[PDB]
DNA sequence: TGCATTTACGGGAAACTG
DNA sequence: TGCATTTACGGGAAACTG
DNA sequence: TGCATTTACGGGAAACTG
DNA sequence: TGCATTTACGGGAAACTG
């Protein structure tokens, strides 16, 4: 809350008051050297037409007041140093980290407004200290003597006031909108060759002489030494328009920003790399959007620069699954140090951490996360029966290695099940009709509930296509549990044709010459079919009305 | 062959950076076979090496040199230790 | 304002190259 | 010879312009 | 060949700097 | 203010040179 905010805020007011105060001291010293100027110029030449002492004890004030002002700036400059080091190395940086998790999902970033203010104030303040150190240069260019406080301190002050300004604006040059392909907006670091993508750059020092003065250029792969070093590094060019100027218009509420839309990638086919298909790394190699500008002004020549997160470049959205996986791991295990190498030797991760992303994945697409009992099934497919919340999962196990006894990676499994929900199961899954994830052990042992006629929902473990199914229970006459029952898993193909709910309504099972049954009555604990999934049902010389229907035996 | 440090402030020896002394460095070599019509440039490089001041350190260090030489093919991953494996 | 036409992209499959 | 990646095109929907 | 003298390094502790 | 690293020096052993 206002734990550090209130601290930092008090320190910026502090700076702002200590600039005002210096300015009253400049005005009273601007007066007292004119008064002496008047009284000395009528007294030096005076015989052309009770003791007292005005010329000996008052002149002292043109020393004393110059020492008080000069010492009083240094005190301000020291204070601005501390305020600035907190602002830069704590307040921005921790907004950053926040950002890198609003990529991969989770809690949303707050605005930049609060940070802009602190920036801007600390920058107007240092602009005012610049002018006052030039009114001091002007008083020295009128009257100078033996020990002049503003001749020993003139250059050390000027040099510090700039050294501070530079550091201040250079850190103000940030990326507001991490690059993204508009059509895939929860997936914002994965580029495709020959779609358009968009970025936006934000400057924090909202000054108004910085309007139509900064033209921000976009580069690709600038100063990436993996190109030379790694074997098989692709190269690419950007294609939209690169050069924009940064304007206070467009983006409302000031915000000296630039949003470049219509950015594209194309590959530079020049053999060259020769596309070695025995190098280090596949496509999980990382790349990097770079930006760059320069604040030109009378006496002021600052070079700005900044850089996107690591980005991944693909050809086909057959890839983008895999890719995203990259972008999770990275954004999950890493501070910022553009480790473009990461994946040569990629770390492990803590099942207590991974878990919270896995949640995030579904919570981002939909309106409902992975609850506890569902993570337990997953960690256990990753770890093994001892699913400590400290166990380490290796990046292979996650993404490029077949699980226990199946022919597909563990992400590439979840990747499909998410998809299925996003296009065929939103309602049932925002309204928690699906158990989804469960082991075909603690299913049976939770169906020794009720009426020979309860059924879960499950996602199937044995597809790669992601395919939902249902499980239900009978009475076998032996005085116990049934062999239970579950059905061949219902994938997209089927669900394309008739909706999953509607499968449910009208499930059959049949015989030669026997009336057909309906073994689905009660969903989990006790809920009548025709209640849970009531509300999704579709609808309730002259053609006759047909349906589709799912049927066993 | 000897090492000496180039004290020029410069780095300013930040004692809040990434990595301690397990940073890796690298001996590089280089020559050229000149001959009538033949002008070849040769080059090669040591393993990653670790540089210390005092053999109060060399324990720690060795530890570096185990991990690296144990988990790695050759690709001079000079970064390793920013994000070192298991 | 509405309709015709063009565009941009997703997705599947074949073509490429190491 | 097989697998990894890219390219090509069809369809569908959105965008554009008269 | 043997002895004197100097050298190089290991190790501990204090000094440095962020 | 504390911790990380470097530097400084003493001792011991080896090397060097007459």
């Amino acid at each position: 809350m206002l734990d550090k905010q209130k601290e930092l805020d008090s320190k910026v007011r502090n700076v702002k008051d200590k600039v005002m105060c210096i300015e009253h001291e400049i005005k009273s010293l601007e007066d007292l050297q004119d008064e002496y100027d008047f009284k000395c110029k009528t007294l030096q030449n005076r015989e052309h037409e009770q003791e007292q002492l005005l010329l000996k004890k008052m002149y002292l004030m043109l020393d004393n007041k110059r020492k008080e002002v000069v010492h009083k700036i240094i005190e301000l400059l020291n204070v601005t140093e501390l305020t600035q080091n907190a602002l830069i190395n704590d307040e921005l940086v921790e907004w950053k980290r926040r950002q890198q998790s609003a990529c991969i999902g989770g809690p949303p970033n707050a605005c930049l407004d609060q940070l802009q203010n602190w920036f801007t104030i600390v920058a107007e303040s240092l602009q005012q200290v610049r002018q006052q150190l030039k009114k001091l240069e002007e008083l020295e260019q009128k009257y100078t003597y033996e020990h002049d406080p503003i001749t020993k301190n003139k250059q050390v002050l000027w040099d510090r006031t700039f050294s501070l300004f530079q550091q201040l604006i250079q850190s103000s040059f940030v990326v507001e909108r991490q690059p993204c392909m508009p059509t895939h907006p929860q997936r914002p670091l994965v580029l495709k060759t020959g779609v358009q993508f968009t970025v936006k750059l934000r400057l924090l020092v909202k000054l108004q002489e910085l309007n139509y003065n900064l033209k921000v250029k976009v580069l690709f792969d600038k100063d990436v030494n993996e190109r030379n070093t790694v074997k098989g590094f692709r190269k690419f060019n950007i294609l939209g328009t690169h050069t924009k100027v940064m304007n206070m218009e467009e983006s409302t509420n000031g915000s000296l920003a630039a949003e470049f839309r219509h950015l594209q990638l194309k590959e530079q086919k020049n053999a060259g790399t020769r596309t070695n298909e025995g190098p280090l790394i596949v496509t999980e190699e990382l790349h990097s959007l770079s930006f760059e500008t320069q604040l030109c002004q009378p006496g002021l020549v600052i070079d700005l620069e900044t850089t996107s997160l690591p980005v991944v470049v693909i050809s086909n959205v057959s890839q983008l699954p895999s890719g995203w996986a990259s972008i999770l791991w990275y954004n999950m295990l890493v501070a910022e140090p553009r480790n473009l190498s990461f994946f040569l030797t990629p770390p492990c991760a803590r099942w207590a951490q991974l878990s919270e992303v896995l949640s995030w994945q579904f919570s981002s697409v939909t309106k409902r996360g992975l609850n506890v009992d569902q993570l337990n099934m997953l960690g256990e497919k990753l770890l093994g029966p001892n699913a400590s919340p400290d166990g380490l999962i290796p990046w292979t196990r996650f993404c490029k290695e077949n699980i226990n006894d199946k022919n597909f990676p563990f992400w590439l499994w979840i990747e499909s099940i998410l998809e299925l929900i996003k296009k065929h199961l939103l309602p049932l899954w925002n309204d928690g009709c699906i158990m989804g994830f469960i082991s075909k052990e603690r299913e049976r042992a939770l169906l020794k509930d009720q009426q020979p006629g309860t059924f879960l929902l499950r996602f199937s473990e044995s597809s790669r296509e992601g395919a939902i199914t249902f499980t239900w229970v009978e009475r076998s006459q032996n005085g116990g549990e049934p062999d239970f029952h579950a059905v061949e898993p219902y994938t997209k193909k089927e669900l394309s044709a008739v909706t999953f709910p509607d499968i449910i309504r009208n499930y059959k099972v049949m015989a030669a010459e026997n009336i057909p049954e309906n073994p689905l009555k009660y969903l989990y604990p006790n809920i009548d079919k025709d209640h849970a999934f009531g509300k999704y049902y579709s609808r309730p010389t002259g053609y006759i009305k047909t349906e589709l229907i799912s049927v066993s035996e």
